[PDB]
């Protein structure tokens, strides 16, 4: 049983609580799209873990690679270069758009956003950062100052020069220009305000192409392009955080490829590592050159470490061969349609959005009012669990709870249909 | 050859420069205390990589463990608990001193210091942090605000409430109380100043037991104890950063065990992972309880991930069995004596300090004046390389260049004597 | 002549330039609504100096009072109390609304706003201040951090916790709620944003009832009342800056009396001193009590100084007897109608707003587009001068230049008609 | 009686408490070196009010001048120039040292320091300010961030970039260089620390030549000169706050004349106004030129106002003719010797320091230990009052209470001897 009293004793006495609440089970092993409890029960992993397991759990190629390297090249002194590093950096250069040339290999998502934000502050000579009011960029220092979806209170003052703008949200429009939702004019209205408060030191803007934690909020048409143009006019860099969206998850290698807007700095994470701690920043030669002349510094213990780099190369080799970026669109369409059927069935589902395998279902009390369904989401989530479907819900102010759906890129037709079922039952039994 | 033009082409075109300068070689494989270039040449790794490879490179047990886990349990959703995590947390509870009860498993050194600093700001209700003027705590946001050895200019303003005090330095004493170096009175003098600038929100103090980047600066006798008492009187927490010192490196499990002063939060990193990206924070139940009631949040992608935790448990199992903490003292004494012989031989060596396998040699122009030897250090370092000894030098203002010596805990008698030789030759041929 | 070369020599060699540009004349003497140059030429003072000379220049009663006191009671030690001080404090208590009980007598406008902002930060235990994006609160430290109409760039970072919201502007509406300008919904939209960025330390809001520097922008109907309610809900104080509006200028003793919303702290200045350096803050006993228990401190050289207090009492005695608050409405209506006639005559006049003797004329290229008239304003201002009418124009982004009209409360029917003429001629001859 | 119950009622109900405690008396009139209560009792004003009444109270020339101007030229629009202003600016240029060329006329002490600090931040392009740990520069925003003697807690965070250094204190030496108090080495030690924390944006240093609030702490020999040199090396401006020291009070026009070190910006206040609200900043043409090109702005209601300027010119004309700067040295020597006699008599007096008519007596328990006399100071102060001597005591941490003695420059031989007596009696009757 998952009930092992010694286990839970030790967990209650020696683990620090960092947010949420531990599942009441012991994960014993994982494979593909499933995780197994102590009882042998398979739970269908519909969130790719913490939105990272792009190739699923324990993908045979990742196992080989970790193998070949653990006993060959593990960790090196920060100044020593090695093959996996140079190959990964190069590979990233070729698959990202033209304009993205040099990478820096690191460990976490927030570490990558910090490195990005520090290079832009160096390069520009300024320090003000702007982000969306429902963003998620990390727990560490600067990543946490541009984060607005959560953890903003009780921990002291934020970094100086921190500003936020509202994210364009179609589901629940708020800004209106002559009859309809004018997200571009909201953008201009927002920027006018920033401009009025800036002390003259705008340095960059970080943006998620799709706000994950913020409730799977997809940036509307023509938005990025217009955002990039606001940055251009002020001398600001545009950092795109593709931590949940890069590596095929939305039907393109990088979400920035859809819109056709290449950022100044692109940050990768979750999906790059496929479950491991790997991360990177990709930038243009021009910026890198400039950062180098001014003395840019981002030295860590794990920057350029063989193992991880080696893993990341494989992730990309697999994605490439197996053409998982296309699977993402196909499977992605399969999951979406089903979701919409569910919607036909139940009034609680108020919206289904996202792209490829990065979908979002917004639970609501009633479509007309579009009133948030208080605790119905927790029910659904509890029910899912009992049936063996691991989901995740995010809940923000003025919104209904949103389920984040992000199955592996390697999900099967069956697994998809399965989850779609469990989801149905859980919802049925929850009202 | 290490000369492979395609390699270097790609490295020159696609890598971001983050500090220092890449070695002009290609590391092909690593094992034990050596790294091998493209030519098959073995370079004796006298810095344990980036001061992490406590068990050396590719330690057979670490290879097994990475193996058993890559294909079993890799990465899980942040709320799911698993065995390696609970066992590691528990193990840490038992080996750290009484008073340290609950841990939080993470990925990097700076991530761990951030989590520590955020919990202290939560717990206390304040935000001012004090650190040494020659500290190294990380590149990320808050870790970078308490860092003073480097990267402090050109990247904007630091976090609000940042203060520093001078570290006690015996080698080059500066504060004098009636005839001699009064480090305790320096401490009091320093704290009076802080107290005069504080806005009334002192929350914590981060301190390295031995300042690594700051030139292997060991905190003198009775210092910690007195520091802890300054914190106690003001309501401040004491966070000890044992990133380079924990896990036996100085002859004790944790350096804090020597002085007999248990901190409020203890942070681990480099040596915990033994080369991998693992890190943690260890705290008292009382603080954890309190942080939990106030809503403490430190959610990342890799917090509580099977693989890494699993690795870390092994590191500690090995250390424990092979009694590497004692080897550290024995080998540690062997290296030290030799270093002192060198000192007899050459006038440039102005000081040899540190503890166990975490030694420091301070190059100087002449013992009397104790004048820093300008670029002689670079010579020595260049010469070492040619002979196959990988060393590392740090150079700060008002100091001579300091070689950081930190061979693996598994170093042999031979390897030690060998390095000691190469070191001699390199120094001989450099003047 | 005003041309005196020795004069201008000395002025060019020894005066620091602080903004704008010195008039090319020497004011030799002043009386009533006029100032006289070196040539004896009378210039009709249509701005009451720097919007302060509520009783005009050299009002016989102010001359007596300054007389009786200069040789009797001048300046005292900050702890010594005297009659003029206690009487002024009391008088202010009786004429301000119920709820405003205790005053603090000071010297300048920005000094008063600082004292207000520091008491609110003390009282609340927080530090975030919110103000309008086109506000003017002063040059000193905190007053300057809540100022947004100007001087915001090139002088370093602003105080931490500084935020701004757009002021409701009817002339050039920007926020739209279903067909029309919804200033209340703009308010809510604005506050949602603040709420999203706050670190949980909102302490107060400073607001001008009518934004003077911001282009005579009158806060629309039901606005204050709704603003006060936003503050109430968050635990924030409301500080009203009646520096240009208090003391009858808008047809009420205090502008806050119109709306019927009493602030938490009310700040007075310009009009209180009638040209001298006097200022004050008026607060509720409850807040004062509380500030006192927590150790509130605002000690200056001139706090509670006989002379000034004495002057201020007279200003108020005169206003009261001569019923200048009513004259303000009557004369105020006379000036307004004329202004509107002008408007009929010339297309450049795009709007005439304000209240009582605190009017604003917005120069524009053409009513339809409502395009700002580039430099036509400077013409008009130059022409006025030549004809002997002293005016003042403010020009902000996205607006046309606005003439601030604020003649003394003692202005005559004739003087008004006169100015109205000169104004006509100047405008006629300027296009 | 001073007891008038209506008075005290009104004072208890309508005055805001700003620090200290009101004297329990009603000052009815003042003249020369005395203030008179309601009972007609003359109290000898030994603090020149709030250290401002350099010519005493109600000096016949100041009365004429206030007279000639109140009914002639009072307050003008900020862009209009007038004679008293240009003459005052010029006069200041001629009497200050070579190198100080252009002035800006304002109202208060803290307003002047703000204007100074904002010009240095503009001119340099940086924002860090350094001051002494026992300084007093004002209550307003930036003046308050460089103030360290008091009001530093409970009102939120200070301005970013605020640092302090210890003031050189001979009475209670703390830094020691080989046997003795090495204030210059303290200076260097201090600056090394600043340098280690600076983010690379040091802009200026504000310093009082003699720390008044800090306990009449005179900057030791060769100090200023060395301070100025520390600023020179870093690109920092030196602002001297001569608010209590300028205008002859220490035996020179300006204290900076003693040391022979001309500052970059000199700030005047208290003594310039002689009791009124006048203040100014004096700077070099080079800085002014530069500030002007970059858009320097310091526009207030009272900048360049006839009345005050007019007063200030007279203050200086009187000082000049009556040769009060010399009287200051003569009377100054008379008061000092007497003080020292007192010292012979009573063991409580532990030190008598200062210069000219700006003296300080440090009450202590016993000369050997130099232990601060707890509440003996309050006794002495209470006793003085009863005898009719108005004194003032400041009390800081680690110090004994210090009496600030600063009689008018016009004090008579008799008045001096008188005070010296009362002082004796008060001290006698207090132990
Ligand atoms: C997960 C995530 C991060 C941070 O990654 P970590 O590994 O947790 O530091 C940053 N940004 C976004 C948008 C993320 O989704
Ligand atoms: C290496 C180090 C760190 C940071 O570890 P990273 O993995 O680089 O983030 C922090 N503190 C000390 C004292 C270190 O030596
Ligand atoms: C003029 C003014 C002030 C400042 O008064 P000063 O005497 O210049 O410091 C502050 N607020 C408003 C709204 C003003 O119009
Ligand atoms: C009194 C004083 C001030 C401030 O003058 P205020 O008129 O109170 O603003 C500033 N600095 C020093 C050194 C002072 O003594
Ligand atoms: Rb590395
Ligand atoms: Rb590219
Ligand atoms: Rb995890
Ligand atoms: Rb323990
Ligand atoms: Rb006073
Ligand atoms: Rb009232
Ligand atoms: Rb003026
Ligand atoms: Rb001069």
């Amino acid at each position: 049983l998952n009930d092992d009293a010694t286990f839970w004793r030790n967990a209650r006495h020696h683990l620090v609580r960092y947010g949420g609440t531990f599942e009441p089970m012991i994960i014993e092993r994982a494979k593909g799209s499933f995780v197994y409890d102590a009882d042998g029960r398979a739970i269908l992993d519909f969130t790719s873990g913490q939105m990272s397991a792009v190739l699923g759990h324990c993908h045979p190629e990742i196992v080989s690679v970790i193998g070949e390297y653990a006993g060959k090249l593990d960790h090196l002194f920060s100044g020593m270069l090695s093959r996996p590093v140079v190959d990964l950096a190069t590979r990233l250069a070729n698959i990202t758009p033209p304009g993205l040339d040099r990478a820096l290999l690191l460990s976490t998502g927030a570490e990558s956003n910090e490195a990005a934000i520090r290079m832009a502050k160096l390069v520009t000579g300024k320090y003000e950062i702007v982000g969306f009011a429902q963003s998620w960029h990390g727990m560490t220092g600067a990543a946490a100052s541009a984060t607005y979806s959560a953890g903003r209170k009780g921990v002291g003052p934020a970094a100086v020069g921190s500003f936020a703008i509202p994210a364009p949200f179609t589901y629940r429009p708020r800004f209106e220009r002559n009859g309809a939702y004018d997200y571009l004019a909201e953008l201009d209205y927002a920027f006018d305000l920033i401009d009025r408060q800036s002390s003259g030191n705008l340095a960059a803007f970080i943006a998620e192409p799709i706000l994950s934690s913020g409730g799977i909020i997809e940036l509307p048409d023509g938005y990025m392009a217009a955002l990039k143009r606001k940055c251009e006019a002020r001398g600001m860099l545009l950092i795109l955080d593709e931590a949940q969206t890069g590596v095929g998850r939305t039907g393109t290698m990088f979400a920035c490829q859809r819109d056709g807007v290449t950022p100044d700095i692109l940050t990768l994470s979750k999906t790059l590592g496929a479950g491991l701690p790997l991360a990177a920043i990709v930038t243009s030669a021009a910026i890198e050159e400039r950062a180098h002349e001014l003395g840019y510094l981002f030295y860590t213990t794990h920057v350029s470490d063989p193992l991880p780099a080696a893993v990341g190369l494989r992730v990309l080799d697999v994605v490439q061969r197996d053409g998982l970026v296309a699977r993402a669109n196909v499977m992605g369409d399969r999951l979406r349609r089903g979701l919409l059927d569910l919607m036909e069935r139940f009034d609680c589902i108020g919206d289904v959005r996202g792209r490829g395998l990065l979908l979002g279902v917004e639970i609501v009390k009633d479509r007309r009012t579009k009133e948030p369904a208080d605790g119905l989401g927790a029910k659904i989530t509890r029910e899912c669990m009992n049936l063996g479907l691991s989901m995740n819900i995010v809940q923000l102010p003025g919104m209904g709870g949103v389920f984040r759906i992000a199955p592996p890129l390697t999900v099967s037709e069956d697994e998809i249909d399965l989850g779609l079922s469990l989801l149905g039952q859980a919802i049925e039994r929850a009202l």
